[PDB]
Formats: structure tokens, sequence, C-alpha cells
């Protein structure tokens, strides 16, 4: 079970933690990946969380891709969690330094709504150019579902809870 979450709303929690040790230390039925259409996981908490796998994630992906072709910014598909849960719900959110559309961070986030319990990142946030307190308003505003929000930035997970 998740330790040390602070409470934001009935259902949304948040830590300033890294992703991929929270993954390892509670292996979540659902980790939540900062996916982009091709699931191609370079940086950010996509090439975070498949150098956790040794790269199984993208060895994963990259057949996905092939036989089903890329993902639509605001959807998502599951794959396999490998070493870090039951499994990886890869979400694309609206990447503001490509100049896709903010409004799609709703319909990213309305992804979650079809599991009970996650794991996750606040999407478009790092280096897809959202503003992370815009994020955390979209999440608790459309998720309804159990969200447990790992921030890595101690000053950006200040700045959020403070701001809230
Ligand atoms: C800034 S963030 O949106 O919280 N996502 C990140 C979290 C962890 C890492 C890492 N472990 O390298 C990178 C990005």
């Amino acid at each position: 079970s998740f330790s040390g979450y602070l409470k934001l709303t009935d259902n949304v929690y948040i830590k300033n933690a890294d992703i991929v040790e929270e993954a390892k230390k509670v292996k979540p039925t659902v980790v939540v990946n900062a996916a982009n259409v091709y699931l191609k996981h370079g940086g950010g908490v996509a090439g975070a969380l498949n150098k956790a796998t040794n790269n199984a994630m993208q060895v994963e992906s990259d057949d996905y891709i092939a036989t089903n072709g890329p993902l639509k910014v605001g959807g998502s598909c599951v794959l396999s969690g490998h070493n870090l849960a039951k499994h990886c719900l890869h979400v694309v959110g609206p990447n503001v330094n490509k100049g896709e559309d903010i409004q799609l961070l709703k319909s990213a986030y309305e992804n979650f709504n079809q599991h009970e319990v996650l794991l996750a990142p606040l999407l478009s946030a790092g280096i897809f150019g959202a503003d992370p307190i815009h994020s955390l308003r979209v999440c608790v505003d459309t998720v309804r579902t159990n969200v447990y929000l790992a921030v890595f930035d101690k000053n950006l997970y200040d700045k959020l809870v403070s701001s809230f």
C-alpha cells in the first residue's frame, strides 16, 4: 500500500517521490507512464520507467506500435508493468513544446477513470512543457478514481501543495 501521501481531495493524493522508486516499493496494479504517441521512452518519466525495466518496456512498446500504429494525443494503452507494476497505463498528454492543444489534457486524465487505483505523474508536466499547477487542477477536476501522484522535484511539490 501507498505511504507518506498528503491527501488533497476525496480521491487525489500527492507525495514528493521518484515514481520509479515508488513503483519498485509498492508494485501497484497500475503505474502511469507520461508517454508520447510513438511510445518512444527517451526521457523524463518515460525514459526513467523504461531504464528501470532494462529496456523491456521499449521492446514491448515497439511491437505494440508495429501492430497498432501510434496512439492519439489524449489517448492511452495498457501494456505490461514489467518489474514496476502489474500494468503500465501509457497516457499521452499534450506536449506544449510541440504546439499540442492544452485542452487535450482533460481527455488524457479521463483515461485514469478506467482504473480503480493508480500511481501516476502529473500529465504534460516536466519536459512536456505545461504548467504543473494547471495539470494538478485538471487532475482533481477530471479523475474520480484513486490517484497517487508522485512529484519528483521537492520545490515543485511544495509549490503544488501550498498553492492548492
Ligand atoms: C519532472 S516529473 O514530471 O516529476 N517527472 C520525472 C520524474 C523522475 C525522473 C527521473 N527519475 O529521472 C524524471 C522525470
